[PDB]
């Protein structure tokens, strides 16, 4: 929906900074309002690996993976941090 994707947009462009705590907080915002925004749930997945936290980053893929199968980005990322982890 229209505020949802521009908060979704909003996540994007802290992500582009390097900004994962405040990308965070604007995924988080626009998934509160369009939990179906798979892209969104694999691009918090990102923000969530760059700050180390892998266990948050897998279920935040497994959502994304959930919602689109697809998403290749989020099936490597998904391999990725589950290697880091256990």
């Amino acid at each position: 929906g229209n505020s949802a994707e521009a908060w979704y947009n909003l996540g994007n462009a802290y992500y582009k900074q390097g900004d994962y705590d405040e990308a965070i907080e604007y995924y988080q915002k626009a998934l509160e309002l369009d939990p179906n925004n798979a892209e969104a749930w694999y691009n918090l997945g990102n923000a969530y690996y760059k700050q180390g936290d892998y266990d948050e980053a897998i279920e935040y893929y497994q959502k994304a993976l959930e919602l689109d199968p697809n998403n290749a980005e989020a099936k490597q990322n998904l391999g990725n941090a589950k290697q880091k982890q256990g």
